[PDB]
């Protein structure tokens, strides 16, 4: 399968996580979590070591909400844009709505609010692996590919500026 091994080639090396919890889920959610910070930052050291440290996130205390920055550069031009998300009550099997709020209404791969719209083959990919995806995951199969065609498409339409 292309699919399996192009899925394998950019995720391989970002822990898997384990639990089965989402936020209302009192010890277990609190063990998901450090399953996600541990992917999280192990994949933010790899982008480091590659040059492509591309986003930051943060969470509050009971890590239902999440925001931070990310970076796209287009042709040495570095690109800044806020997102934020929300943990859905049935994560980790629901996976989470990435929105970019400063794009809203700039991208038609995109729902109200600046929600970005993936292809339709990113939601049976996370399902088929629940709960081995958490964050690190979306940002590396969801996110990072959909900045990849969307930030270079509206730089040149002349939607967005640096």
């Amino acid at each position: 399968s292309m699919a399996d091994e192009a899925t394998r080639r950019v995720v391989s090396e970002i822990p898997v996580l384990k639990t089965n919890a989402g936020p209302r889920d009192r010890e277990l959610w609190v063990q998901r979590l450090k399953e996600e910070y541990q992917s999280l930052i192990r994949y933010v050291e790899n982008n480091k070591n590659a040059d492509n440290d591309w986003f930051r996130l943060e969470s509050n205390k009971e890590g239902t909400r999440w925001f931070g920055k990310c970076w796209y550069i287009h042709d040495l031009l570095k690109y800044e844009f806020d997102i934020e998300f929300d943990i859905p009550i049935t994560y980790p099997t629901t996976a989470p709505e990435i929105a970019v709020p400063e794009l809203d209404g700039k991208s038609a791969k995109m729902y109200r609010g600046g929600k970005i719209e993936l292809t339709d083959h990113f939601k049976p990919l996370w399902a088929r692996n629940v709960p081995k995806f958490g964050l690190a995951h979306l940002m590396a199969l969801g996110l990072g590919p959909w900045l990849a065609v969307e930030i270079p498409d509206l730089i040149q339409k002349g939607v967005i500026h640096h």
